[PDB]
């Protein structure tokens, strides 16, 4: 039996929820032969209303070198950078669900994903199999990739499609604590296009840029817009692609109009949906954004870790595209 | 003695220090024959504890039509655009401290910004005189124009000059009211590039694209690379640059090495440096983030309107620059 | 016209609705001929969720000798007590709510008291009339007062009347905001000595100590004794009486049986019944407790000393008791 | 493995604190066979942010019956009293760290304290080992004992040693949760004579009452009364003292002047000092207040109770002293 001492950074609606997750598993954890302890969860205000006790928290950054592990759900990108690559100097390994930073630094994250100490399960879909899916589809090559990966906007397009407005839907939104602390990089695609990097990097390419995808989000977007689909038979959704072009990968992000019986059009939240040689068709849908949807991810990747498994490896070199097959109608 | 009719759109660090501003100075505005009259207050979370009257707290929009004034301060881009639109219509004004606003969805106000019915003061340096600077800057033909306009970053670079660390400085700037809710904007120039382009609209080109600024944060900065600057005589801030290239006007935002007796160098807040014929050399700086501060610009624009004013007012045409120009060297 | 600077002690559910108060009704005081201007309010929190401005908040202890007024609801005794004397010494008066505090530091208190630098109107049955009706009582000369003083013990033994248990009605009352931050002060009759003590000094003597009072709470009170006393005709409160008794003033708290059809035992919230020579019978009834009442007494302070009266003045001279009159039926 | 099912009465710093505590310590647990269920946790607001499961959260009071043991941490005491009773004469434990339930309900609590069924380490300087300390001294007659047992009132004098004030002090200790709720009971010397009770009828006469406790408090206390105790060699503390005077035992708290050298002068905790025949001088610090000090009390006596042994017994009889004694001189 042995203690994981565990540094969180960010104790918000992620943070809390996995703070609290451990803590009621830790049976679980006795069974991988781990007892779980918090060296502390670095915060804001150490003082105010939280589901974490005010002890732990910590206003200021902390030594992380002797944790065993290092959890981040801090939002943004340079400062959890310049905060966990020390750990990771260390070989102390990274449960994120941050998306962005992982999408946005990833000429200092790449080298230290490439020897298994970043797990990141999380950051697409929360802990919805998402990155897990594509390690298992890596046993075919990729045709086509087509995801709903926001969260916010899924709901404010539902929503829509429902009469109510935009601005309605993305204040229960944000309320659901599904929006970034920015609501922008949900509804201009640009968190879909930090997700769809990813899993470009995790399946076809494990340099491919961020700046590389085509980002365009919902903006033009209105109920009316939405029932003259539905009367075509058709859905509007965000769609994040991934696909060959002219003998490359090419990651797009933009409202599609969907057949309304396409696994896409109908799945219960967000959704990966793949066709690839030879296995054929495959998808995989659920919650992709909450607290405890989060939380469960990044405690899939703690259990994971444990086990001796190692982190969310790039693609070990660029893949070949089989299919020049661009799809597509846009709204 | 007649209502001044306000809905307001956000009720937040901002919101709230804006509706106690106008409570506190109900007497200042009955000199103006008027009365402030809160028609709603849009929020998010109608359950925070917040120092607006829970009577007048609306999760869900309202219809403005009956307002004299709007005034948003929610963040975003696209809600607070439709939210605004219709009053704008109808010719009720708009009052706004949103950069990202005016920056990002300009094809839909700038027409109604033509028209006198936009104010936005407190969108650059917050109460601090910016735009009134820039209008009064007018009489002479610009030259070019620096400025130090996100204070978040001004804030962390002064902090780190002093040894701190770049993540405790951004902790004690999201903790003042400072950064963006997404900090990202801040520290990679993109609030400044915002901010710049309206200044760019103000005084030489009432269609600047947003898109046309190039901007570059503060990502590359350490205390070391500061302090180096120091000892060679310089001070390295973040600044916002319009100048003539080409005969065409180039706006840019990046890390500059400055003299250290540099105006630009030696303010201690937000900072607008402009040299333009024949006036000259003229300098203005204040603080440029903060409730207090955001809602003094927004009460200034208020009494601007009371007293018969119209709002800022695009340039009223294109024009080339007249000198071929450059910034401070890069980092 | 002129400005009235305010230095407020405490921030929470009192501080939060006096401050709002003052704001909301800046109209009113325009009347009186200010605009009212807060420097600062003490709090433990300056960050945490709180309906005042996070700006305003100071979290140590600031200046106070420019404000025109100091408004103190922390709560205790000695820190109050040290932060307020300053203030008082330099001539500025205090408007408090905190019965605790004059109470039981009455020796270095009653001077400025005595000098009409004190408003304590909301430490007595909170917004209600109380130290008012006994400075109009004065006209008269005492006979007996009893005063139902505490409101979390009457709502309590209401609930209990109701069947409702004591640790059931206890937890609602803390809710609701009645009780002390430490609730034996209200079930023990400590709270109601407080106020009863007070009472004391404005009508009959000065001098009147706080460890004269002879207080016992309700902790002898259950659903069943209640029950008993209602089949008797009568219903049992927690009584502040003050008598004379052998030539001397004396003041006791208790469980008193009261008839079912006297006005203590119907009164709509706190209480105070006197009989005086030769005024005959009166009594005064309202909210004792609560954040809105409680402000609304801090503001009748306030338009108290603005109209150009004095505070709570104590008795000028111990008043000779004239009964010997010593009622009682205790529990 | 079979449940040991806790009734939590109380979910606040202390309550929250061991609610993890136990939840992190579950493994430990499984040692003797147990797992832990906890059947509800007795809470005034469901709604606050708490690092306990909503779902276990109880806004009224619930069935103690099925419980292993009750663990209170809800301060006051008629509350807490009426609550536990039924437990307890249904021969359930109780585990509390509740001081002045302890001291103000020991009619009630001494015959259960006498079976057994009272555990309370935590109730005296927290889980630093204060009740086990003085259960080993039973092997000698005491001489006199003499502590520092209030956490709060030692931080205050230790900060304004530094010239710090009062006022900023306590703030300070309010916000490390180191307060009663009530800070008076701290700073007038209350809460050290409610625990200086505790240790006289574990140690010498089982009927001690507290009333019989002479306590005064810091209220004379100043940076500058300190500050002249330094220069004569002393440091000045808040003791509570059981010594010998007319063979009767005598209990008190006061600010006495200790030789600076004595290890009472210099604790950086709360302390304990005895002296008794045979063992000579014996000694114990350690911290006395906040959320983790507490749940470890706690949690020991949870482990107590698990290992078999029963809880703090009352002395088995009373008998006088056997020495004459006296405390420090007082300021
Ligand atoms: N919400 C969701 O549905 C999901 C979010 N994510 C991702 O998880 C991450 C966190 O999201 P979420 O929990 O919703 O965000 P929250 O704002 O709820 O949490 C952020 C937390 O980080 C702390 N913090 C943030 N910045 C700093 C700083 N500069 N210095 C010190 N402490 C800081 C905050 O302190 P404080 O609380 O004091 O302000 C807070 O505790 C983000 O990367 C988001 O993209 C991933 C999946 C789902
Ligand atoms: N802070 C600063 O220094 C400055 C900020 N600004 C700008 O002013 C604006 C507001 O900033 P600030 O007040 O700091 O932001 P805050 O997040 O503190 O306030 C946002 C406010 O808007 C409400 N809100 C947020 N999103 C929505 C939505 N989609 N629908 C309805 N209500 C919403 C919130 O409700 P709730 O409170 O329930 O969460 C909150 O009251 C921003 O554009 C910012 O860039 C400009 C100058 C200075
Ligand atoms: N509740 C009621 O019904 C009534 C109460 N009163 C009296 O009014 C007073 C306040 O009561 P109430 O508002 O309910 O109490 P609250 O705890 O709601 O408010 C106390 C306020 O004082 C601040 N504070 C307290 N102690 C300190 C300290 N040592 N240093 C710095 N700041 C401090 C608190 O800060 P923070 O918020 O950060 O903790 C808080 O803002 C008390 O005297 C009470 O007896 C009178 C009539 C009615
Ligand atoms: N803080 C410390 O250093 C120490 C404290 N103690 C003692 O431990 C006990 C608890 O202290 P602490 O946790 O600091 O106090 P807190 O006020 O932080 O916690 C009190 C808890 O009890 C709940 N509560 C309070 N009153 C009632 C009521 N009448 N009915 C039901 N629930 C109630 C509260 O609910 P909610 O959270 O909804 O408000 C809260 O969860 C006290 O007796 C204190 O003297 C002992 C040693 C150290
Ligand atoms: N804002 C994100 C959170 C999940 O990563 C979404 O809406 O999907
Ligand atoms: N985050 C912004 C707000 C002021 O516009 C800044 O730092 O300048
Ligand atoms: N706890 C007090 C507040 C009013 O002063 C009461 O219940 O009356
Ligand atoms: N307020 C108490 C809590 C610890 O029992 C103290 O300061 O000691
Ligand atoms: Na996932
Ligand atoms: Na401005
Ligand atoms: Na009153
Ligand atoms: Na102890």
């Amino acid at each position: 039996m042995e203690a994981l001492k565990i540094a969180l950074l960010g104790g918000g609606t992620v943070g809390s929820a996995f703070y609290n997750l451990v803590l009621e598993r830790a049976e679980e954890l006795s069974a991988f032969g781990v007892v779980p302890r918090f060296l502390g969860v670095l915060v804001r205000d150490p003082r105010k209303p939280r589901a974490i006790p005010q002890e732990l928290l910590r206003a200021e950054p902390f030594d992380l070198l002797e944790a065993d592990l290092v959890v981040e759900a801090m939002g943004g990108v340079e400062a959890p950078l310049r905060l966990v690559l020390p750990a990771l100097e260390a070989g102390i390994p990274l449960i994120t669900a941050n998306k962005a930073l992982l999408a946005e630094a990833w000429e200092s994250l790449r080298p230290f994903a490439e020897e298994g100490l970043i797990y990141h399960e999380a950051s697409v879909m929360a802990g919805t199999p998402a990155l897990s899916f594509l390690e298992t589809l890596r046993g075919s090559e990729l045709l086509e990739l087509h995801g709903i990966l926001n969260g916010t906007t899924l709901y404010i397009l539902q929503e829509m499609e429902k009469g109510r407005t935009y601005a309605e839907a993305l204040l229960e939104a944000q309320r659901l604590g599904y929006a970034e602390a920015d609501p922008t990089l949900d509804v201009e695609g640009i968190d879909a296009a930090h997700k769809l990097t990813l899993l470009a990097r995790l399946l076809v390419d494990p340099g491919f840029p961020f700046a590389e995808v085509e980002a365009q989000g919902i903006a033009r977007l209105t109920p009316e817009v939405l029932q003259k689909a539905e009367a075509r038979g058709e859905r509007v959704r965000l769609v994040a692609s991934l696909f060959g072009e002219g003998g490359r990968w090419r990651a797009a992000v933009a409202p599609r109009r969907l057949p309304q019986d396409h696994p896409l059009a109908r799945a219960r939240g967000n959704a990966l949906w793949v066709r690839a040689r030879p296995l054929g068709e495959a998808f995989v849908t659920g919650p992709g954004a909450g607290g405890g949807a989060t939380a469960s991810g990044l405690f899939a990747d703690l259990l994971r870790f444990l086990s001796g498994a190692p982190g969310h490896l790039p693609a070990p070199r660029a893949r070949p595209p089989l299919e020049e097959g661009s799809p597509w109608p846009g709204v």
